[PDB]
């Protein structure tokens, strides 16, 4: 899918979208490091140790989610997965509503995708995150209050940005998902739907080379 197809399908939802070069974000796109978490694209500040990692909903869970791998042991699978394509596999929860603390899940385990066709994970928040630890996971907690005004795209492979709490930002490292195999028109378009049912903002800069 084009950037420009991209853009089509976010304003077919009500979307602003726009397409910006990698030169206009200059002094924020940083090299993807294999210490990094894969992790969400909230846009809050956390504990994260663990910083230039890729950004998907939920972090590993937008890959369970787009595969509709809905078991503890399919989420296992998943976690060292990650693991061996060269990032840190993570999940999260704040320090507010602790494993229900991340939107993404929240929207999955509430059944909020039901009719985009999505199965309902078979396990709950606590489990979920228990799971990824014993597999070897890292469980990040954020903190603070949502107040991201925007949503970058980035389909720059290998690069990504990084939260700034102070001036938020939803990321979605769109290239992340080829790199696993996702489908994703469908990944984009969970992610338009979960930024769009957290009240998030349906205003889009699709970053290219």
């Amino acid at each position: 899918i084009s950037p420009a197809q991209i853009a089509e399908a976010l304003q077919g939802r009500g979307w602003d979208a726009e397409i910006v070069t990698d030169a206009s974000m200059a002094g924020q796109l940083v090299d993807v490091r294999p210490e990094g978490i894969l992790k969400c694209v909230d846009g809050r500040g956390s504990d994260n140790t663990r910083m230039g990692g890729p950004k998907m909903p939920g972090g590993i869970y937008a890959i369970a989610h787009n595969r509709g791998v809905t078991s503890i042991e399919g989420l296992k699978q998943i976690t060292k997965e990650v693991a061996s394509k060269g990032h840190l596999p993570s999940v999260h929860g704040d320090h507010s509503s602790d494993m229900l603390g991340c939107g993404f899940f929240k929207l999955w385990v509430t059944g909020r995708f039901d009719d985009m066709g999505y199965p309902r994970p078979q396990f709950d928040a606590d489990q979920g995150a228990n799971a990824v630890k014993d597999a070897g996971g890292i469980i990040e907690m954020h903190h603070g209050s949502h107040t991201e005004k925007v949503v970058y795209i980035n389909l720059l492979a290998n690069k990504t940005l990084e939260p700034n709490e102070n001036d938020q930002r939803f990321i979605v490292d769109g290239w992340a998902a080829d790199k696993f195999g996702l489908d994703v028109p469908k990944f984009l378009i969970a992610a338009a739907a979960t930024v769009e049912m957290l009240g998030g903002p349906k205003n889009a800069k699709i970053v290219v080379p």
